[PDB]
């Protein structure tokens, strides 16, 4: 009585905060070029009376505008509306017809989801804290105490150009691939691994994958050349790692080329490209193109719509992974606690948790701890991290100072390799 | 931190008890039979420490039994961990080989989503009461204030045999239909009509449709004969009534016979039959084989569930209505929450609340208020509902004096018409 009309005040939106940071990046190689020296992000705090909740999303200009407009409409609901929430994040797009925030690897993502995405995390966080609950309980409890990540592996430069080389150096052939992986797997413990090909010619990727099965044994591997493949290749390349892999992630492009490669595939094929919103799902469930689909909450909507598409997932019996773009500990929190209670999420997750400086983050430190290849699940209210005031103002300072407004992968690889093709499919 | 530790304790199911109910119903006809004189329910009470939350489902004996199963593997869990809860249940079914609980008009629904519903209800009840918050906006805040009925109309007898005509009287031909729709709609002020059909000849009903359109014009109209009719009688019965109905539902059985008239239906083709689970998404889908979904959280699995299927059928351009059996205040309760929660769950819902005497429930009186052919959603935590214990103990007694045990219009029906069938299609 008294306490259910507080929860109506305590719980509307008062402020919403947008903040750019940017964090270093190393040399990863992929199909569209190279990683710039910086990764952008956005922050989002909610603010309420006497609490806040938090999200994270892409941190390019076009991205920020669009989170700034809906932001601006959000303001004055409760944290508990998120369907009118979805709503005025799709109005304030009524007119945009203004790039992925993805270096152009995932291009038709839903921008209203995109955009729903960070708001609908930060809210979930508030409504944890506000009931004094964890946001795996608010998704129907955990499953797992812990949720399993990948390694995840790339090609790499030894160092930014001009720059040394920073504590992993180069990785250019199967050998170089394989030492990464130790020095991954020795400070992380992942049991499953993931390579990020298109980089070097199918054959050479095909090697790097038979030796990194060498070396280890029994442990899960996973091939993304990103759609680099024609479909004659791709088809080529499932043949030669039969049995090796545990799925061949994006090899061709569309879903119909998907279809077609699956049909003579004989591991599963995962994607993150044929398949990235809701709209993708009728086409591709009608052709049998894919067999797994890795989720990411920033582009298909927040946590509740994950759940979504992993019940969609069950009942047309397809699997469901997980796919990563660099990222801090608000969307580490989130991935896990998303993970720890979606049932049918069974392969390990990807992360590019290694990649990032092991003391850059936004978040107050000690509350995402590693252990046996797995973040253990949050144990506090909400989604168990809090917001680091020095750290994002330390973060923010880096992305004012480093001037970068957007991904591009390829524009930063063109500057030393000025004939690179970014097109695809290449192979 | 303090309110974390107290949450974790205040949040564990202690116990939980299933109490039988009947009350009383009148002599409607339909398909199978016609309704005995009472409607038998399940009202659940799931008691935490301090505070209880509510379900109601089916009243048969196997189904309590079921309850009483299940519900024994639920005490001691959160009323957070639904996944967990719901694994208890399908557990607790591992050894069932061992009837609908819906007079046998719907058969094919999951029997471990029939029998987590009424937990997953009582549970969200006890979520929102926890946190001070309504089970709507547990469901991502309602985006109506009010939401819409349908008056229910039935042809029946004028009484139960033996004992005298109940206030609504007979109603056998298109003047009868007629009047029971003035009195229903006088009361209620529904803004839309369903007829439950393949009680007479096709042409008859169709000739009440026709009587009713013409008596109500603008009012959307519905029939529903329960797949009494071969695919020609079907495709006949749309032609009469093209540009008449808001939808033809269950014309025939099957989701072959449903495709095969939906290929020449104008209306739309609605199910509860041939649609009442998620395995029946995809072939019905492959197949185009109905165009509106109607929705029934009491055997899709609860509020949540019945959330996914809402999305599955946006996400596929399918329509969302709500399906109803002979029930009481507390599932009223969670239909509208559920239904206030669901942007498209635009058409008007099913209620058979007309049927029930104004004095038989089980709900403290006076949270569930009618105006403008709508229930207005409750505004309290919870499902805004309480239980009322003397009413309950009354039906109960009820239950108890009136020794139905399953739901059974045929054997009923056959008492008085010993050669009446009830196998389907009928015309
Ligand atoms: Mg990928
Ligand atoms: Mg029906």
């Amino acid at each position: 009585n008294l306490y259910f009309q507080s929860m109506s005040q305590r719980s509307i939106i008062k402020e919403i905060v947008i903040t750019p940071v940017a964090f270093h990046d190393m040399p990863l190689l992929n199909s569209v070029g190279v990683h710039e020296p910086f990764a952008l992000r956005s922050i989002i705090e909610i603010i309420t009376e006497d609490s806040y909740g938090l999200g994270e999303s892409y941190g390019d200009s076009a991205h920020l505008d669009r989170l700034q407009k809906a932001a601006d409409k959000i303001k004055g609901l409760s944290v508990y509306s998120t369907n009118v929430i979805y709503q005025r994040c799709v109005e304030s797009l009524r007119n945009d017809t203004n790039g992925d925030g993805m270096g152009g690897m995932v291009v038709t993502a839903s921008v209203a989801d995109k955009v729903f995405s960070p708001f609908e995390v930060a809210c979930l966080d508030l409504q944890g804290k506000l009931a004094g609950i964890s946001v795996s309980d608010l998704l129907g409890g955990r499953v797992r105490d812990s949720v399993q990540y990948s390694a995840y592996l790339f090609y790499k430069w030894g160092g930014h150009p001009g720059d040394e080389d920073d504590e992993y150096g180069p990785a250019l052939d199967p050998e170089g691939v394989v030492k990464q992986a130790k020095k991954i797997i020795d400070e992380y413990g992942f049991k499953a691994i993931k390579l990020k090909g298109g980089v070097f010619p199918p054959a050479d990727e095909v090697a790097a994958i038979k030796a990194l099965h060498k070396a280890f044994p029994g442990v899960p591997l996973r091939l993304d050349p990103n759609a680099a493949w024609t479909v004659e290749t791709s088809k080529w390349v499932a043949k030669e790692l039969e049995g090796i892999v545990e799925y061949l992630e994006d090899p061709a492009g569309e879903i119909e080329g998907m279809a077609a490669v699956a049909k003579e595939a004989s591991m599963p094929l995962a994607t993150n490209m044929a398949v990235v919103a809701f709209d993708h799902l009728p086409p591709s469930i009608l052709q049998d193109a894919v067999q797994v689909i890795l989720s990411d909450h920033h582009f298909w909507g927040g946590l509740r719509k994950s759940q979504t598409l992993a019940s969609i997932c069950a009942t047309w019996g397809l699997r469901l992974s997980m796919h990563s773009n660099s990222h801090l500990g608000i969307s580490l929190a989130a991935m896990t606690h998303l993970a720890s209670a979606t049932p049918n999420l069974d392969y390990a997750c990807d992360t590019h948790w290694p990649w990032k400086r092991r003391d850059e983050d936004v978040v107050i430190e000690g509350a995402l701890k590693w252990k046996d290849g797995g973040v253990i699940v949050p144990s506090g209210p909400g989604l168990g991290v809090e917001l680091d005031r020095e750290r994002l103002a330390k973060l923010h300072q880096q992305y004012v100072d480093c001037g970068l407004k957007k991904r591009d992968d390829t524009t930063y690889m063109k500057r030393f390799k000025p004939e690179f093709s970014e097109k695809i499919p290449r192979w």
